[PDB]
């Protein structure tokens, strides 16, 4: 058995997703997410001028000599270009390994765990009014889980610039969640996105003003390239905080979960290297007590979040799917075999991740740039978005 | 003051080389590295498509909120990538800043530390006594230091398959050594480069092994990505320990450096994100005495060679600069004001990094796809090269 062909197909239904698709002399294929929101094309050129022309003629059922060999062939190690050509490669191999087992590609991980994945939702407003809104809107829907963010009073052809404020937020954000647990009680879960924004004792700072309202957790409170930026945090404050998206191998994360700095890890099949690597990442974080929080907002295409219900529906340590909606023409793009329920997603019997991608309706859709938001402090400076 | 053009030149006067060059209003422009052998096309992607029109209209003398608008900005941050893109474009701009000043780009980061470059060659030889007699080759040549390689008994296009036994490695290079020394005494700097073949137990194993012939260091003995990886073999072996030429941050290198586990870092100026960003790198190793060993194959370009000059005859903890001779077509293709004179490198006068890119001449030598070497054990076992 070989792979006879590995292309890149590039489509806008909505936004921009980047996916591969393997084909074999046996007829079966697999397709992979490669999509890397703001920077595109850059995969796209790394998978077909590089990686795609080794591809031709291995034994697609080696799926971890081939991962070993476009981690460690690459010679330059890791990085967010690399490692979503490496999980599109392996996105696309596991379907074609569960096509031909002939079962739904979590039967092949070890089998069910769970039946429901239990989701959250993203209720946000320009104040705290609207946001208080957005949560019971959510609430009325069924979700068990909500993340709410608020505007702050006083705070795609190019990068827009968006406005930052410490103190401001500071003396903001704690209000919104005290109205949030006035409003709604203790029985739904709370989530809060600190993106990035705090210093190591400015979060330790929130999440101790956040503890009188038991959240879910605090997520991405402070910038992670420095894996002990989490200490000040964590010795102070007992918010659960989970980090992770924008990660893309295990040694991204490995110091934060061994000495047990988080409670979430939220890598995803696509930002880190596939099921055989995700697979890795959720291991160790189990031995810690750490749960899978998995990244799921709408840059991440259908097959991503194929591959991650399957995922979901094995792994034992999993604790919580983010959900955003995909629009008509992407859900249309991508046949896929999974669909929401009261709080739940639920992922289907087809063989493969069940995921598939129109070709010919995918080139109605042409890429058109777009790029994520950059922002600034008050006087000026380059921040973190 | 404004950038009006990011342009990406791309060449192969022998080997492929990826450029950029940022035009100003004002009439000077700049030009910086940003080739990454092996995956070449995917950083002219991230920077043609993505960066370039982002820089457009931007002050280029505003170095440093460049380089963290592109950092972090990306959102997705590090990789080699990611960060060749950045260091291309922190090139340019520091060749600009260069260039008004009208100085050297040395005399920019605080003047000239010391008057010649101290590099190292490349001896190799299928086997001890070839290796041997090629060591001799660059000690008549003036070389104070020689990198000593062998070919091991026993042991393009697309990507060559090489192979690869530790046990017949262990038994065989400290021979080479030992000869090196009964032949040529201990004048000489003598260095190896272990390329990622051993664990740290080997490592140790060939570092105590080594030791009565005292090294200039012993390169990327084992894989880096776990920092922790560098323990058993510091506490083992007081052969010199080096690593860095595919590290792309100072994150990358922050543990081995503050636990003490290396004594040269090799990060490059197109690898690790410029001079704004490998200047942070060389202080932190400068706290703990490490000393710079940026790495210097042909795969850099004339332009990085150009701006590694100037950086090594600045920085105070300079330890040593590796250098492969480029072809006569590449340096016909990049004018440069450095030259090599018995054993040492020095940088000119020219304002600017001192290199420039013939653009006329660039565009007769066409791209063309070449691959780094994979590595397999003997069993068929996935390695590294
Ligand atoms: O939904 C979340 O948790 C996010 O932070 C969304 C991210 O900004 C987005 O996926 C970046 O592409
Ligand atoms: O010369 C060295 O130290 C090297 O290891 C060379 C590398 O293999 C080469 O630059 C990779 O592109
Ligand atoms: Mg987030
Ligand atoms: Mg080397």
């Amino acid at each position: 058995m070989k792979i006879t062909a590995a292309r890149v197909i590039i489509t806008c239904p909505g936004r921009n997703f980047v996916t591969l698709k393997i084909e074999t002399d046996q007829g079966v294929y697999g397709i992979g997410d490669a999509t890397l929101n703001g920077r595109e094309l850059s995969v796209v050129a790394y998978l077909q001028e590089h990686v795609a022309p080794c591809l031709i003629g291995m034994d697609p059922r080696r799926i971890e000599d081939i991962w070993q060999y476009v981690y460690r062939g690459a010679y330059w190690r890791r990085g967010p270009v690399t490692m979503r050509a490496i999980a599109a490669v392996d996105m696309a191999l596991w379907d074609i390994k569960a096509k031909m087992a002939g079962m739904p590609l979590y039967q092949l991980l070890g089998g069910r765990s769970r039946d429901g994945i239990m989701v959250y939702g993203h209720a946000n407003g320009s104040d705290i009014a609207e946001t208080v809104e957005a949560v019971g809107h959510y609430i009325d829907m069924g979700y068990k889980a909500i993340r709410a963010q608020t505007g702050v009073p006083g705070i795609a052809s190019l990068p827009s610039v968006t406005g930052w404020d410490t103190r401001k937020a500071l003396n903001y954000v704690p209000k919104l969640f005290e109205e949030l647990r006035k409003t709604y009680g203790f029985d739904h879960h709370l989530l809060h996105d600190g993106h990035h924004r705090y210093t190591p004792q400015e979060a330790a700072n929130l999440g101790k003003m956040l503890e009188p309202y038991q959240l879910f957790w605090l997520e991405d409170c402070t910038p992670a390239e420095n894996q002990e930026a989490f200490r000040l945090v964590r010795q102070h404050t007992v918010t659960p905080l989970a980090v992770g998206e924008i990660f893309n191998t295990i040694w991204d994360a490995k110091d934060l979960i061994q000495n047990q700095l988080i409670d979430y890890i939220r890598a995803t099949v696509v930002g880190a290297g596939g099921l055989t690597h995700l697979r890795r990442i959720a291991d160790l974080a189990s031995l810690y007590q750490v749960r899978t929080g998995c990244h799921g907002a709408t840059d991440l295409s259908p097959v991503t979040m194929g591959c991650a219900l399957h995922f979901d529906t094995w792994v034992p340590n999993f604790g919580i799917q983010e959900y955003m909606r995909h629009t008509e023409e992407t859900d249309a793009v991508f046949p896929h075999d999974y669909w929401f329920e009261k709080g739940e997603l639920f992922v289907g019997e087809t063989p493969g991740h069940g995921v598939d991608i129109d070709e010919e309706l995918a080139a109605k859709y042409p890429y058109k740039p777009a790029y994520l938001p950059v922002a600034r402090l008050e006087d000026g400076t380059m921040w973190n978005w």
